[PDB]
């Protein structure tokens, strides 16, 4: 940029709001987000003690409330997830494939009364579901403990085919285990699913932005640490050989949890695959952060969000996996 | 990435700490930061709310009480902003372009005393030293107002060699003021200050991250938006542009402000200004948004610090400038 | 790619209305359209036969009444034409340059009573108001007639500080003579005008699709041919010399006209200038190929009208000039 | 760049034909072109008056009527589309595999007239033959209805196998199933026509363009809806993988429908992979378009298709299937 | 860099040691270092001529009593050389996959008493293990002397073997056989070692740099040469082929060997493969260089053998492998 | 990259002496050395104890034979260092501009005996002709010592029209004074030496390789540092901005001092700058250190210093400036 001072000013370009408008590089909009919902097994909707305004809800006419309510703002697309008592949790999560389940009756609900006006991503994970609460079976190898790949990712795989005879649209596995995205694909595909897509969370960080989701979905260790599958959060350049594999074995959409902290390495992926569908979550604690932060005083909860939404997009990001997506989407005439 | 399950699985290098650590692509370091020091003619300490636990500092003992407290912890750059009374604020900022007023005061102070024992970058601009809030000489064409370039510029120069005067290694222009650069490397140059740096605060957006600095800089603008000339969160490669303007003007170090909500930004220029070193500044918000989350409930302050300045450096800044800082610097034992 | 059928089955996102839609690479609205109203020293709105829809609007009432109507439909942005009977043009151009003429009165009234809600682009040539017709004063040397750029070019500065005095917030010169956006902008910036934005046709084409604007301004050369000044049809590289030079001259925006035609020109002035915002016109002409190809029988109109919008976008245009500009933005039923 | 005016003048090289056409980038021949001829069984020479200009050849003694004529212009390659009844229609499509059908009788005649004189290629779609007019094989799996991807490959593969008998020395899928070019190759070598090429129509758009082409193949879809086959015309990146596969899976010749509206795709396809030739489909309606607008006054005709024409090879397209072709050809004094 | 004197002055950044750290681009601590330990089968330390201040220790305890002292400082991560009294030493090299050797003790026994607080990495080759001293084992077609490439392979697969067994973190193949890692790969896995990994000598040179290892391990050859295995230095390009074709393999970390004398393939590598962690050799006698200099009056040995290691970084490598690492660290205030 | 084992086999290439030869990317004749010559004042050829090898030639029959026999070895050109002692150095270091120095007059006679038939470069730098050892006029102002860059760099543009009026056909400056090769350019080009050229030393490092030379020459600094105005080791990229100053202030060729140590930076410099010519210096102590270690049989010092100089080939480097040019350029045969 060999333009010059004072020939070339660059705030011509910001001189009114019309203005910045027109030449602007980003845009956001409802249809760029996904909005998640917790499911619990039946019984009362509980309130969620880190994250305001977000409910746990059981599988019912809490619809007629929610996804209606946010298809009449825009969303329209959705992903689900398991919030169990303990009771039913066992060392190699049988709840993740129980087809008398929580998600795959909610599944099979909102899919009926809603059809194709709606689209289900369906979350593929046993953490949910686990007595230890990692992210797959633990193997007392005689040396030390370890989540063990193999044997864990065939439960997705199961988990998966589930869901897609429930009549999920989409299955998006979040465990980090390796080879993921292939077991399921030759899963779901040998059971006739090839309709059925698969959003992987595949550049997945080990991060402390989850304390939120772990509260709000069970899921949360015994033995505290998800640092040998979840990715270093040093690591930037790893992200795209995970991106590589998880789009060779045939995921159809890629993501990076989280989005704020990451958006360097979404803008790293977006632009050595142009040619793929992109997501990204606004994750868990990116949620109470702004609202922790905006009643105690600090900032504008209104503006601070879009602002934090648009730079998940122009980092790159197609798709945005918010909890805000409704009180967001009636954000309609922004400050930017 | 040619490359395949099972033959590579990603996860043996997270599987031990001792490994991870080894193979990490970032690290961080106290050398990275650069501490800002809030500063005013008062006499009597004040606290900034919305903080907390940064002060507005006197002229006086903030010296071998706090800027010797800073130096122990390997923490050896500062950055100035000084603060002051409504009653002493006048429309052309005179406050700043000063050399009895408070910056200047402080500045011979803390070299004279440490000396080179320490940088003292010195922000530059007019918010702190106006009337209505505003970073420039403010004028009315017809409908509207507007912040008047080529007249604040001059003021902007003034200021940086009333700094430069005084001992100040770095002059740091705040302002998003087009030509600023260029203006204040002459009027340096003029007076004898080929020595002094400037640091630019090249790509700097309008950001709703800054709330408590208006609050601990008396600096809110009394009336309108800066979104005239603070970058429009919107856009990245308009950053490029105002990157490249700044490095032919002279600027000797370059910077993305806010930092966290713009990793995106920062990896951009940084992936293309590889010869430049890329400053970065962990705002007013990204501080006051953690100590929120902290004091209430949903998070770790020290592993999410820890993960947010490491963001940074990852996405590709050299210095940091932050209000953690100190905190950050005891944080020295790596928790990832 | 290292991907593979079965294994990935492209036909997947292709699957819904629903994820189409969350996938898509491009969008539009009216924010992104600038709609040309062509004005004319008194009487009625003519209508303009081989463009139905868009009449010639005697500026006052019945004009700054129907910029409302655009105004509601979410379009803010309006590039100004002036038409004038052959009676008061000249060889060297006179009304263009006329300070209370056609365009000045229409620039100010739109001014005064909308002013900061909407934009207001004028055009910068001598097609409209001159004698033959070319876009320059013509001279004779030994051999033909040809246009003489550099006594043209300063009759644009006089146009361009003419409209900058009746209130403008840009000027754009559609005239393809060189060094015109540098005399413009020296103008400009010495007459007080340093606020006030360019905007080049930078890259305008010798096109066959201009023939309905020769009816709408009657611009017609009447004799000859634009092919000495408009670029060679057959030069898509040509235009990065044409844009490059603009910028090193002072614009801010840049365009390529006509557009669908040069959707491939728009991606590669794109793809090598990302940090400048760019333009495209959707001419006179391709306009009227819908119009009355639909009109008689053989395409569909929305669709039609829809998906070559949908493509200057797509191309990489961040603003399109179009006058299907009101119709495109009822078009709120996105239909792909 | 570092190139100026007035030192630099672009207008010395725009001031006559006889320089234009010597720097100019382009050129185009008969060479280049691809003619349509539309074949059906029996009857007159039906006038496809929906377009118009172009008939509907009867198998048999009007190709001295055409193929032989065009051919004196040196037109030498032709795509052959087929016409039938809705008596001789049914859910799969026998039309296509049917040796003495009306597609492969067309081919015996012209190779056994001419030979190696004029290249033949074949189109390969269900979309002429089908009683619904979709591009595959319709089902109903056990909810909504849709397009077997798997199962309308396989018929693909005998049509081609039929074609490549009959007489083609190359093949054209259409239908956009994912897979089609992977089938029809090991169809084609497992009869020993490892010889016959294969031109994938790999980036075909789902466009409002074809309107036309509907009502000159009875090819129009009762319930009726393309895009999930045909592509999502907000995309252009999906291409390049679209194209990427069909490589691999042995496509000879890879081409984009439309072509006017997508001149953006072909200059990414062609500079991603500038060793592969690359065709492009210049569309019934794109011919239609500038016929009724040439009906109306609105552009020269001649001027407005040698200007079309010339942009899809300025995009990046070495053959171009059009419909002027004739037209075309005998303009043989490039005015531009 | 569109930069220009004097208005740019490069000394500014060279002002202060403060501001030269600042902007300094590259950084070094102990968490670098791999240190390599020579064992033996008993007595005592001998000493090593070549290479001042290194012992050949005894499987005994000086483990510890160097091992600990290594930990103290801050490198926890060792690479295992065996040295073998050549009674047991034959053409098919049997100390290599003998499990009660000298490698597999030392393996054994620094993990019984650091357990997972210490890193281990065992060389895997035949030069310490053969009477003729070669890396695999010799043949002679109607050629002569040769090194039989995949005969020689699978004995480096049961030595790793051993090496898992044994007890180590990871293996790494010197030898510079072809296909040398999945060979290792596939035995690892199909013994069940999944979670043990491979970091691969892949541009490993042939060169003059090893005559103090050569003779600290008995590792001499006793004819030829290592020339028709080992790199040809000429070649920088030739390392990305052969990194290239390791990581498809199943490798995870990937050296360049000798390190200080083939940085510019260092950085050739990294920056083709920016996702790989690099690690890098300062190899035998680039110490022994230093070591030499030193005594010699030449050259100061602290400041040099920091801007060496400094190098090894400022270029790529992310470990380095390294005779100084335990006095290199307890440098801990910077040269430079 | 996509060969595989065993397909594809690297060590074919390694077979035979050769083939090695055969795909070699680098060479080496003596035609790239770069001889320097220590030329003293009073006759006695003084050895030098920290090379060793290398003598204090006097200007006279001694020297001129040595050039002699460097030139029938292929040596042909030279770079001139001026060693003298303590009564003519002097705080401006009028030692350096004398014309009836010793350089000056070396250059002289050289030139005479010699003409056309020899190559000399003249390095221009006052730390062989200060008090104090800077390369540059040291100022006290206030309380910190600085060497003054505006200052020294006029005394270079003197030392360089000196030795260009002795008959130097290059003038090469090593101070790193910013502007230098402006200044020297500018008065060359004034006194009429248009055709005499400038190597500037672009990008050298304050390395701890250059003890032998501060022996030699007696540039050893008396007070501090060379790190104010040399390059921190820490940066690469630095070099860069270093370089391309140096190019478009006049230089011709662009050098990288050290070399061995920084490959690296040679690789990168010679990768952006493809078209300028590039040198590097094989320093003083990368001779000694090889010296040494070869005087107590390390390592063979006919491979090493071939695997060294052959190095900084591969790296990029045309032009080596090396103390071993004879000893190596004898060494016909290669290593290698
Ligand atoms: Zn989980
Ligand atoms: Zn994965
Ligand atoms: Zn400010
Ligand atoms: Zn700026
Ligand atoms: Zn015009
Ligand atoms: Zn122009
Ligand atoms: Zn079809
Ligand atoms: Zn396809
Ligand atoms: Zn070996
Ligand atoms: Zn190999
Ligand atoms: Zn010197
Ligand atoms: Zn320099």
């Amino acid at each position: 940029m060999r333009v010059q001072f004072p020939t070339t000013r660059p705030r011509r370009l910001r001189a009114s709001k019309i203005i910045r408008d027109a030449v602007a590089e980003t845009q956001i909009d409802a249809g760029d987000f996904i909005y998640p919902l917790f499911v619990k097994p039946g019984g009362e909707r509980e309130p969620i003690g880190p994250m305001p305004g977000i409910y746990r809800w059981p599988v019912g006419r809490e619809l007629i409330n929610h996804v209606e309510e946010a298809l009449s703002l825009g969303i329209n697309k959705f992903i689900l997830f398991g919030v169990l008592p303990d009771e039913l949790k066992n060392p190699e999560g049988t709840g993740g494939y129980d087809p008398e389940g929580v998600v795959p009756r909610a599944i099979r609900l909102i899919k009926e009364i809603f059809g194709d006006r709606v689209l289900v991503f369906a979350d593929v994970c046993l953490c949910e579901y686990t007595d230890h609460g990692h992210c797959g079976v633990v193997k007392e190898k005689r040396d030390r403990w370890y989540v063990d790949n193999d044997e864990t990712i065939k439960l997705y795989a199961k988990e998966a085919v589930v869901y897609a005879e429930a009549g999920a649209d989409f299955v998006a596995p979040s465990g980090m285990m390796d080879g993921q995205v292939r077991e399921i694909r030759r899963a779901l595909d040998a059971h006739g699913f090839e309709e059925v897509g698969i959003m992987a969370y595949s550049a997945k960080y080990a991060s402390a932005f989850y304390g939120p989701f772990r509260v709000a979905a069970a899921s949360a260790p015994k033995f505290g640490d998800r640092r040998t599958y979840q990715m270093d959060p040093r690591n930037a350049y790893e992200a795209l050989k995970e991106v590589a594999m998880d789009l060779e074995e045939g995921a159809d959409i890629v993501m990076v949890k989280p989005a704020l902290a990451y958006l360097d390495v979404i803008r790293l992926v977006k632009q050595h695959f142009p040619w793929v569908p992109l997501a990204a979550y606004n994750v868990s604690g990116e949620y109470s952060l702004v609202k922790a932060a905006a009643t105690a005083g600090y900032v504008d909860e209104r503006t601070i969000t879009l602002e934090i939404l648009t730079a998940i997009k122009r980092a790159g990001a197609d798709l945005i996996l918010t909890y805000h997506a409704l009180e967001a989407a009636k954000w309609i005439k922004e400050g930017l």
